[PDB]
């Protein structure tokens, strides 16, 4: 994994548009891990159906708000360090 365990458990507090995402799939709290924060938008994904039926490590999140917060209209999912620098720019980290 590019993505270092310390890294995984560091504890940050979303910034309201994105902590209101996570609430909308269960979460609970105002301060996550980021192990968290990835999990419960990867559950997002999955209720909203970003990802391509066809090319399921692709996910197009135009027209979402994922997509606002991201920057981007799409993203391969293998992207991991990509992925994290995005959800860097919506939160602050304790
Ligand atoms: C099913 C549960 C909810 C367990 N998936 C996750 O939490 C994984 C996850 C969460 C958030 C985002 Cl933006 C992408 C992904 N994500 C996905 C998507 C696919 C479409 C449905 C939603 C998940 N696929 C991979 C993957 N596939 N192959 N390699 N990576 C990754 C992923 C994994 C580890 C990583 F550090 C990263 Cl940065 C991303």
């Amino acid at each position: 994994s590019q993505i270092p365990a310390s890294e995984q458990e560091t504890l940050v507090r979303p910034k309201p548009l994105l902590l209101k995402l996570l609430k909308s799939v269960g979460a609970q709290k105002d301060t996550y891990t980021m192990k968290e924060v990835l999990f419960y938008l990867g559950q997002y994904i999955m209720t909203k159906r970003l990802y391509d039926e066809k090319q399921q490590h692709i996910v197009y999140c135009s027209n979402d708000l994922l997509g606002d917060l991201f920057g981007v209209p799409s993203f391969s999912v293998k992207e991991h360090r990509k992925i994290y620098t995005m959800i860097y720019r919506n939160l602050v980290v304790v």
